[PDB]
Formats: C-alpha cells, structure tokens, sequence
C-alpha cells in the first residue's frame, strides 16, 4: 500500500544536528570524553593482535564504565569535523587508480601522481560521467545507458588519462577529452589535510566556515551557494564525524605516576550532571572544560558511546590525541 | 585492536537532537512538509492492493517531486511526538498478552481487562524481571542467573497473571507475585490517547514538556530526575517520532474541486529558501506557515523524505491528516 523512504540527504542532516546541537544552555549539548580502567583486561592484553573484550550495552555496562572511568574531557566543536571516504586519483598502490564511477569522489594535487598545480592544496572532484564503453554491475546489461536506467552501477573499460585540474567550467566542469567528465568540489588547506585527514578520510567544511571563509577552501568561485546555502556536506553525501580531542595528563597528575599501568576504556556521555552535596539539590549541567569522575553526579548524562581497547600508558607530561567515528 | 559501539541511547540521542533543532533562524531547522501529483500511477490504482512504484533518491527523483509539487505545510513542533510500540497488557487481539520480556514498556489501564485505576488515564511500566522457568531462544544458556550473566535474550513460560497498579515504592518497582517485575514510569492524559496515541504507539512526552508540568503525567513523585533530568524517552529507549499534521483544504479553492483525481507522493523539507529575483542575492529562509510551489526557490533547502502510495481526493474546507514516521 504504502512505498516510501528517506534520502541519503537525511543522513548528513543528522550529523549536522549532532554537530550544532552542540553549545551551551538549556537547549544545547555538552559532550565529554571519559577515559578510565587502570586494572588489566587479561595478562595477555599487551601482546600483538589483542582485542579486548566488547563493551556491554546495559545498565551494568554504564556502571562498569563509571567505576572505573579515572577523567573527563569536554569536547568542543572545533574538535569535530565532518568527513567522507578518500580516494586518491592515479595512487597506483591501489585498485581502479585510473578507473572511477559516477559520483566517485576522488582527489588530486596530494602527492607526486597526483600533482596538478604547485602552491594549490588537496583538491577534491566528483565524477559526473564516464566512457560509454564498460561493465555494468548487471553483467547482462552490456550497454550503459540500459544499465543506469536500471539502476546498475557502471564501470568504464577506458582508463582516465589524466587527472582532472583547475576549477572547470562556470558550472565547475570539466572535461579531460579522455571520455570522463569531472566536477569541480573544492580545496583542502595544509593546515587541514596535513594534521585532520588521514589515509582512509578527508575533512569537508562545516557550511558555517566555509560561508565565514570560501576563499580558504577554494571556494570563492561557487556559484551553487544560491541554492544550497553553501550545503557542501549534502552535496557529497557526508554522514560521519570524526573527533580529534586530547588527554592531558597535566590534568590527571595522579593518573600518570611513573609507573601506573595505563588506561583502556574510552565512552562519550552527553549532558552529564555535577556532584550534588545534596540528591535533591538543583541539576547542573556540567560545563568546566574536564573533570575528576568523582567531581560529576554518578551515572548522569546520556552514555551514547563505548569503546575498549589494549592499554596505553600516560606519562607525567604527555598527552594522548583520540580519534572517535560517527556514522549517522 | 579496537572494540567499540553506539548505545541505543545514541537513537533517541539523534531523535531529540532532530526535535530541538527545529524553531526559528540561521542555525535554527525549519521544516516543510508537501504533496502531489495528479498524475495516475496506472489504470489498475485505485483498485485494492495496488503497490506504487518506489520513490527515487537522486537528483533525478526530487527532480519528479518538486514538479508534481502542489501544497507545502510548514511544520511546529508541537506537531511533532515521539513514540514507542504500543503494547497493551492482557489485550488477547494480539500474540503473547500474557508473556512479557525484560525491557518490553507495558500500558495498563486501558481496558476492562486492564484497569486498575478509574479516573486516571493509560499506566505505562517497564519490565524489569521475568520468571525463572524458560528458554533462553538461543542454543542452550538456560537456568536462572546465567542467560543473563551473558545477555542473552530470554522468553519464560510462568506467564503473567497480574496487572502492575500503583506507582510503585520509593523507586516505582513492583512486584506482583507471579515470577514478574515491574518499574513504573508515567501516565498518559485521556486528551493524548485519544488524539495522539494510535493502536500501534503510544507517545512518550519530551523532557521540557516533562519538567514544565510533572503531574500531568503522573511524574509528580518521580526522583530518578535527580541523575536522568526529566529524560524519561531515554529510559524507555524512544527513537521514533511521529507526526501529527493536517493538510487544511480551505488553504486552497484551486486543487480541491468535483473533478479532482487526487494526490500521490509525500515529501518533507528543511530550510527551504524563498525564490529570488536576482540569483545573486542574499538567500532568504521560509518562515511563514505556508508556500505555494512556485512561491519557493525550486531545489532548495534539503530533501530528506519522500513517500509514495494510493490517491487521495480533497474537498473543499476538508482536512485530510498527514502522518509519518521518522526512526533514528
Ligand atoms: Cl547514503
Ligand atoms: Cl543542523
Ligand atoms: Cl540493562
Ligand atoms: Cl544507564
Ligand atoms: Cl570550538
Ligand atoms: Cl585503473
Ligand atoms: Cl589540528
Ligand atoms: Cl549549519
Ligand atoms: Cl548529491
Ligand atoms: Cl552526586
Ligand atoms: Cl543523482
Ligand atoms: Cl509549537
Ligand atoms: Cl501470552
Ligand atoms: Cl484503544
Ligand atoms: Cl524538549
Ligand atoms: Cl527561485
């Protein structure tokens, strides 16, 4: 009787919700990071290929996680950045380095075979169509446009030349000659793709910073911001977070003795509430910028996160980055 | 190496994350919904059974569905409710009314079979603890403390033979007598089951509305506030939101006349931007309660739903009730 569904543009919806909802007041959200769990998981948990045991999803789970949680970090926006998969045109230590799909979004002008324009940073691109000679992931669809009418994926037999390059038409296309055609999407910095991407993910501008500074992700020439208010996100079908926070043991001196024996849990609770010298006293939403467990309310807040791992030791004047994935 | 995950709280986490963005401004969500098509799926449609085709999510499909537009509502949030199943105790209309599991939020005082409490409205519990006798549906894993020493799931046989009443001790547990537990969580006005309940749902009320008027739903003696703050759609694991919107015929003496073959798909909307003149100028956001097809800048804001099904006739100051549901 009914047929229907949500879009793909849903998703990246939710993780721009997630990523704004987060402020201060009664409105918004305080996310922490806790890390705890001095006593080892099993004599074994230091030897290669260890995995500890998953963490329980139940009331005694949370509770385990206090117990034993030894700080807390409060996780600001800045510490959040929306990203998608990487692929890297011509990286020849790859499958396809010179064979893409409609809507693949690959990048360029990141290392030596990808190189297009000295004094550009990263640049990322999104096919728009490909050689009408190929394969269709319908294998008995020999022809393309049969194939995509039918909803198969198409993938060429003619190789791409060369890289796309530039900022292409006014529409932001581009087109090699080599059969492929490609869209323009924008500019990494090297502040960013040096320190917020990785081998598996680029960063993708809030619409915020990139409305606040277009010319910073080469982003000056767009045009589509008439239309999608500088939705970039949605334009790439972007539906992950990625968090860069820090411990500082600075901040957990009795946690990081010369020879404590590490730490291996790590959760991220919203909205957790401070001590109260009374249970009836007032709620307040704790919002310094880190906490000792016992200075916050007991199994407040919303546990929305849960990892274990093998241990990793602090020393007196380190600190430790952690990494975190959203999809939504 | 690493063994983490996302706890059901991050559901209802994304649900209210999605409720609180909605109001009014820039980093405010507005949200539209629509309607259309007067156009046949085919002849064999308005026959019984008819499946309509599946909606398309790509620039191709929104591409069908703001052609075929024709009304857009705007939406508040009072529209909005989160839900949970509706699982009436006792009701023999559907399979086990008598055999509960850890988990499962049961209604009471609902029908004769059901009552405990005249001159209040539907009583809603958790069940906390299930009778000892059973099987464990997975493998062996059976006995008393040991299908639960390891999270297993766990469907008993002493069957439930009394209604919970009451609300409970000092932390709203009850305990029957017939191997069963129950926690006591709220109650529902007879204004909302009637208008916002259906045999399937049963809504669950929003923190703010929550904390603003306790008695209203039975929470006046609640004290798990004291570390949840009013987070009661947590504690039953809500992550479903229902709308509850109108579309008003006497909005409009043009689509609805005599001849009339109806309308087919439904879409929402978030952040539409009002049409311009002149591309180039600043983009407007929507914030009036209504928009004809063309009074809004085609393709802009975000897509994030779209439903396919049956045709619909409207009268003239008819109102027919659009619903939907949206699961985090
Ligand atoms: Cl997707
Ligand atoms: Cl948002
Ligand atoms: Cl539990
Ligand atoms: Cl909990
Ligand atoms: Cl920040
Ligand atoms: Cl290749
Ligand atoms: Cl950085
Ligand atoms: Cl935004
Ligand atoms: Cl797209
Ligand atoms: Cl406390
Ligand atoms: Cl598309
Ligand atoms: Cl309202
Ligand atoms: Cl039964
Ligand atoms: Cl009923
Ligand atoms: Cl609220
Ligand atoms: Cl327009």
């Amino acid at each position: 009787i009914y047929r229907a569904i949500v879009t793909s543009k849903f998703r990246t919806e939710k993780m721009l919700n997630f990523y704004n909802s987060i402020g201060s007041g009664p409105d918004k959200n305080t996310i922490f990071i806790t890390f705890g769990r001095s006593e080892p998981w099993s004599s074994n948990e230091n030897e290669v290929g260890f995995a500890p045991p998953y963490p329980t999803d139940s009331v005694l789970g949370v509770t385990d996680m206090w117990t034993h949680m030894m700080g807390t970090v409060k996780v600001l926006p800045s510490m959040l950045d929306a990203v998608i998969p990487r692929r890297d045109w011509g990286d020849t230590r790859y499958p396809d380095p010179y064979t893409f799909r409609i809507n693949d979004i690959v990048v360029c002008n990141s290392a030596p075979y990808n190189a297009t324009e000295s004094g550009a940073g990263w640049l990322v691109y999104r096919c728009l169509d490909v050689p009408d000679t190929g394969m269709c992931s319908i294998a008995s669809l020999t022809d393309k446009d049969e194939c995509l009418k039918l909803g198969g994926k198409w993938t060429p037999s003619a190789r791409s030349m060369t890289p796309p390059e530039g900022r292409g038409d006014a529409e932001g296309t581009i087109e090699p000659g080599d059969g492929y055609v490609w869209e323009y999407l924008f500019e990494i910095p090297p502040d960013v793709s040096i320190n917020r991407c990785t081998n598996e993910y680029i960063v993708v501008p809030w619409p915020e910073e990139l409305k606040e500074d277009p010319t910073r992700w080469g982003y000056e020439d767009n045009l589509t911001w008439q239309q999608d208010d500088f939705g970039l996100i949605y334009r790439v079908k972007a539906n992950t977070i990625r968090f860069k926070a820090y411990l500082d043991s600075v901040y957990f001196p009795e946690a990081a003795l010369p020879g404590n024996k590490g730490f291996r849990q790590i959760s991220i609770i919203t909205n957790p509430l401070e001590a109260k010298a009374h249970p009836n006293d007032p709620n307040v939403k704790a919002e310094k910028d880190y906490y000792d467990p016992e200075d916050l309310m007991r199994h407040s807040g919303e546990m929305i996160y849960m990892e274990n791992r093998p241990p990793i030791i602090m020393a007196m004047d380190q600190t430790e980055e952690i990494n975190i994935l959203f999809t939504f």
